[PDB]
């Protein structure tokens, strides 16, 4: 039963500059997930090392419409590329208690990046 789950790219939303809406991505395995530049200047990309191990990384063009297909469980850390530190990231969770989630939640990023990453955890 697979879904897709839009995701827009904006300059400005409900957290403040530089979203993604949503940036909790919740999905189950085999689910889609498409990334739409509704502002322009915006892409995404996994960051190095906050996928699941078995995912494979990505890292779309600015403007372009870019969908990704979550076929291994866990969570997955994405940033566009150049508001990553202003805090544009989004966090995928894929299937139930994603295993790698306390990993990213350590992994060396952003104190900016990390205060957005601990209230969408919330
Ligand atoms: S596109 C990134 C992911 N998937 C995948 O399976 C990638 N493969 C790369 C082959 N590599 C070694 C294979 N391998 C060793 C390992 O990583 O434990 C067996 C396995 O994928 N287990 C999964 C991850 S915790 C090199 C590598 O990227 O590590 C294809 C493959 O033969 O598995
Ligand atoms: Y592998
Ligand atoms: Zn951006």
């Amino acid at each position: 039963a697979s879904e897709n789950i839009e995701v827009h790219m904006l300059n400005k939303g409900a957290e403040g500059a530089m979203v993604f809406e949503p940036a909790y991505i919740k999905a189950n395995p085999g689910d889609t997930v498409t990334f739409i530049p509704v502002d322009k200047g915006h892409n995404v990309e996994s960051i190095k090392d906050m996928i699941p191990c078995g995912a494979c990384k990505f890292k779309s063009k600015i403007n372009e419409n870019y969908v990704l297909t979550v076929t291994q469980p866990g969570a997955y850390l994405v940033k566009c590329t150049p508001h990553y530190a202003m805090g544009m990231i989004a966090l995928i969770a894929v299937g139930d208690s994603p295993a790698n989630l306390d990993q990213i939640v350590s992994a060396k990023k952003p104190k900016i990046v990390q205060e957005r990453l601990e209230k969408v955890i919330a």
